[PDB]
RNA sequence: GUUCGCGAAGUAACCCUUCGUGGACAUUUGGUCAAUUUGAAACAAUACAGAGAUGAUCAGCAGUUCCCCUGCAUAAGGAUGAACCGUUUUACAAAGAGAUUUA
């Protein structure tokens, strides 16, 4: 368990300490974001993401990778929960709508995306948008 | 204890002493803290590692950090004060070619 304990305080060491320093670079907090996972470790990792939509919240590569990790054990209610945070905070975007749209047709509810399009269809979005529906 | 008044005692031209009493005067300090080993000073010495760039030797001045130290300091010094120079795979598709493959 020490061949275990001290890799992982060792690189939670080598992590934070090139944050610390450099608050941006959002390729560091994936990474190290991903670290906590592969470690079985949800709480950690949850944090992390949380982190570092502090530093910036408009970079879609950290909110795409923080449904996986959710999807990927399958913690519904969370990468639920977080929709209702993630296009109320970008609602003009195009991908997180899909990627929220798309990932409740694996899960057979129609009803989600009835509402779904009925405020993304509120938002006037625009032509591509519209044709999905 | 002082003073006012009263009530008694011995002496008493009513006063001095003595006793028993009513009232007034005066009215809530200090601790965030207990006296040596177990609620946290540091330095020196010893051993190990050695003080940026670069072919090599050097002047430095900044930036960034959930590092500080000497200094009256918003001055200036402290190895250019120290620590940092590591790791990096997905908003991801479009066209075509081969093969497997089923109503
Ligand atoms: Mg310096
Ligand atoms: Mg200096």
């Amino acid at each position: 368990l020490e061949e275990l304990r001290e890799y992982q305080r060792r690189k939670r060491t080598e992590y934070e300490g090139y944050l610390k320093r450099n608050r941006l670079d959002m390729g560091q907090w994936i990474r190290y974001a991903q670290f906590e996972i592969e470690q079985h470790d949800m709480r950690r990792a949850r944090s992390i993401f949380e982190r570092a939509l502090l530093v910036d919240s408009s970079f879609i590569p950290l909110w795409i990778r923080y449904i996986d990790a959710e999807l990927k054990v399958k913690c519904i209610n969370h990468a639920r929960n977080l929709m209702n945070r993630a296009i109320s905070t970008l609602p003009r975007v195009d991908k997180l709508w899909y990627k929220y749209l798309i990932v409740e047709e694996s899960l057979n509810n129609v009803e989600i995306v009835r509402s779904l399009y009925t405020k993304w269809c509120s938002l006037e979005p625009g032509v591509n948008a519209w044709n999905s529906f």
